[PDB]
RNA sequence: CCAGUUCUAAAGUUAAGGUCAUUUAUUGACUGAUUUUUGCGAAAGACAUGGUUAGGGGGGGAGUUUGUCUGGGGCGGAAUGC
């Protein structure tokens, strides 16, 4: 509407570039933990 | 259930936008990009694998042996024991 108009992004496969998400479970951790 | 990327040797990153505050600045906070989960993912699973024993197999490889007499030695024969 104003010069500020919305610009969508599609994260379904084969689409725009995936964003940063919480990978905590999938992290590589040193032996000890 | 299907699709939100199939004519096209391109472009696709420090983002938009919404909601709420401050502050009037790409400032702050949520959302934009759902949730839960004391297995990154998959394949086998007490099987395989490893350990020690037991029976096979093994000139690939090690070691060694392969009598004596003897008209040279060998082939033959024993005048090798009686
Ligand atoms: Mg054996
Ligand atoms: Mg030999
Ligand atoms: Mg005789």
């Amino acid at each position: 509407n104003p010069l500020f108009q919305a610009k969508p992004r599609s994260f379904r496969v084969g689409g725009d570039i995936q964003p940063k998400r919480d990978l905590t479970r999938f992290v590589r951790w040193p032996r000890y933990i």
